[PDB]
């Protein structure tokens, strides 16, 4: 029912990488799709792009994307200027995963990761400015086939959306066809009252969903309620795109944002990521599907 | 064991009037009354004592949190840091013990809250926190006081976020006055097991914080209290347990909890009184035998 | 939301000076006692009025529960039994609306505990229990009273295990003084997710027996109480929820429950009431 | 570990053709098939090397489950039950020697289902069948089989109900190849913790039985499978896991286990097949 697809950066520390060799790889894990980091899209030539999006189609994999934006790329600053380069950041993107048959990206499109909390919020003023902001990057992607999907953090990652609810409120207001909600596992585990609630809660609007466990080792061993999301999936007949996104390896950018200071891989080597992967996704499969 | 609360459940600094609290929590039935160790420096010997009889006079015993400064780092590279942050607590202990406060506990070996911002060194950090820590442990053992590391979530702390860390840190210390202390917010985070994790601290389990995954108040949300419970006697838990819920926007407490909604829902002084109550009788209920 | 817990978690036969227990659990502060419906045919008019006003003066609201002997049995293949047993229904809701007391829940379609040697025949026993309640059910309106069919495991009964066996029934008899009642030491066994049992039961469910996996009071076991309360508030529900904890061996009560070990650990009766006043405390605090 | 499957999952009689589940199950993936021991004492000596030789050509291990007739009551106060009880055990202990399985479960310190009607003598039956079973385990360590003793709920036995009660049983019959059995099924319902089960079982366990709260296969229930595999992993667990999953009606199967409804939902031999696949999985992830 659901499509399944793991994030490439579970293997790597930076947030850009060979994305054919990850398709090649999660196409014999038997994933569905292959999420990617959008940051090293804009330095694709016209023919790197063919040949990603020929890799993807030949391996019989769905690319989607996710993106943490850079201070530079926060549609809800107050600087109208750092808004209007963001602007054209994401219209530039939109049209790359145009080229790319991409029809998905996800993240704290509304803002900007990881926060600098160094700084003074503005939330009120931030929301204000995001939402108008967001409501015209969505005439863009819409026109491009791309679902732009708001993502749910906790607290200490950004401060405008911590919960279901404010996901819906959000984006009610930004009130477009193509603006959905995205709910975390790893996110929603810390801020959410219920997980089951939440979800319910996103309904209709729940737009892409990210899996992990609590401390984001890949979907199964933990503590997060599985079965309650499969039926909560189900009680709002979530057609949608399951992605986990485990986090396992301290180092690089990588490392430093997920904030990954011991080796929760326990010394796994790329064969052994892999094999968990793949018995994840297979859990993934038997436990959130069909009711 | 005893039940106590955090006072900043009421507060958006990290300072306010502890006698105003130590009758609030007796009149609602606690046993223990978490003050920040903060306006605690700017005691006069006649502060101290009074609150010391205003505690002692209702019943409540005084534990005390802290979230060390900056200049306050035991891990610091910079000497002069270190220093400062040795007299700091050398002074902070005596006092604590001119209160008959046998307790504290927080990031102890850090500061808190960290700044991401700048280069994080772990090993190094670690190697010179331990050290820092066993010093200070004895002018702790001498003001017989329980100096208790937290064991925090990643995005506050960098050096010990699971119970396996903190027990690891606090044997190498290797002093008695050393505790590990738990907290279920963080636990929720960072742990594979909460029943595993009280397990690992066993005996150094000195301390244990509660509230909800999103720092409510014990009892309606998803934290798996009877298990804690469960765990807690399988390792013969005599220690306390603090509730520590955070549920108001505002002031420098909603800023570094970071509190962005309002959680309490419009929740006035009274209103607060009750849930904390309703927590209270909620723990003690589930979490002994 | 109503809050009670019945009687004989005191007891160990169904029946006791429910007076006594009315005063004991107003000062425990449930709203309900829940009673054993067996003794009250052997009241005469004079006892019933002692007894609905010794509730209404220390305010407490009574509920009714049942476990129907064979000879009570709604879904008998033989006639007799169910024309026997549709008279002491008829009488018993009769003396239900003297007392005031508009819920009577429990096996009340089946009969209890079940005689497991005698061959099964659900199919049969199934269609006969329908028609068999759904007249009943005429005179439950009469009286005033909400007939609440409880979902059982297993081994306590064969005819409804689950709550949507539950509302299929209900759905067939198709009477609105029929609902379906659920227990959460029942839910507990048979069910594949107890907030979708609830949501499932809907606006049929009638009443809410809780208990521990193993039937300790209500609170420090594995029952997933909050995702209870959840799923009664995502349902509308302001019925009530009464506890029937069993920690006693001996008795016609613990050898109908099965206990078979000291569950209550030498607890003593303020001992008991202790622990009822606590999780009635839990109850009130995690459930609504 | 080794993960196995009770070859009942696909029958409704104790007894079917074995060698048929060992490849199927090879098939599957499984490590082990645990068989009913009823049909094996009529087992010609032929019979049992065929049996044993097509489990070692597959590769599968054989374990044996077993409910005992009241005539096999180990516990039974009638000293003629006893003396047929012991002549059973023995002689079914020497053909496990000839099949080489190591390992049998069940209630074999009482019979299998009980007869509630009879009044019980737990105290009694508690001591006469720590005796019996005393005197089976040597014949049991003579011929290498580990005697595990199944810990089941109250509707099922009333000797063994906890973890606890199983450990203090197997520490008074004193003898190392005497063993608790756990169940994930009889655990949820007696239990106040699983994990707590499990850690109390300790170095005693020897055997495991898997299921959701209602029998389904492991995997989509909500038993605690995570909270099970640390338990296990806390304790060093060195033995077997196998689910017993019932999800079909019909047969002494299904009324022993009481099945009154279609759990599978209409699944045909291959779609069980599936489904045991996919918690075998599912089972050899989460429990580590
Ligand atoms: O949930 C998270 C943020 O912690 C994900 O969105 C990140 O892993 C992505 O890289 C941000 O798009
Ligand atoms: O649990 C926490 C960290 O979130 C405690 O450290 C703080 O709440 C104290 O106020 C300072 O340690
Ligand atoms: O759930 C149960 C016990 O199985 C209770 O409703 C019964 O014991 C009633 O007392 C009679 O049906
Ligand atoms: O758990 C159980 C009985 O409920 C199992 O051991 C039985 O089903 C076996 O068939 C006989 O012990
Ligand atoms: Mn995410
Ligand atoms: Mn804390
Ligand atoms: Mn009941
Ligand atoms: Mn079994």
């Amino acid at each position: 029912a659901m499509k399944h697809g793991i994030y490439y950066a579970y293997w790597e520390q930076e947030w850009e990488a060979d994305y054919k060799y990850y398709i090649e790889k999660v196409a014999k894990l038997g994933f569905d799709i292959l999420e990617i980091a959008a940051s090293p899209l804009p330095f694709y030539s016209d023919i790197q792009i063919n040949e990603l999006k020929a890799c993807a189609h030949g391996n019989g994999i769905t690319l989607t994307v996710g993106h943490g934006p850079s201070a530079e790329q926060n549609l809800s600053s107050p600087d109208p200027d750092i808004r209007k380069n963001a602007k054209a950041f994401y219209t530039d993107l939109l049209k790359r995963l145009y080229k790319l048959d991409v029809h998905l990206i996800g993240g704290a499109l509304y803002s900007y990761w990881p926060i600098d909390y160094t700084k003074t919020i503005d939330k009120k003023g931030d929301w204000e400015r995001s939402v108008e902001s967001v409501r015209e990057v969505a005439k863009v992607a819409e026109a491009c086939g791309v679902d732009f999907c708001l993502e749910v953090l906790n607290r200490f990652e950004n401060y405008l959306i911590n919960t279901a609810q404010e996901g819906v409120d959000f984006v009610k207001q930004v009130d477009h066809n193509n603006v959905k909600v995205m709910l975390d596992t790893f996110h929603m585990n810390i801020e959410e009252d219920s997980i089951g609630g939440a979800i319910r809660t996103a309904g209709s609007y729940l737009g892409h969903l990210h899996t992990g466990e609590c401390n984001r080792k890949v979907p199964g061993r933990g503590r997060i309620p599985w079965v309650e999301i499969g039926e909560a999936l189900a009680d709002i007949g979530y057609n949608g795109s399951v992605v986990m996104e485990p986090f396992v390896r301290m180092g690089g950018t990588v490392g430093s944002n997920i904030k990954v200071w011991r080796d929760i891989s326990n010394g796994a080597d790329e064969k052994m990521l892999d094999r968990e992967a793949q018995a994840a996704l297979d859990f993934s499969r038997y436990v959130l599907e069909c009711h």
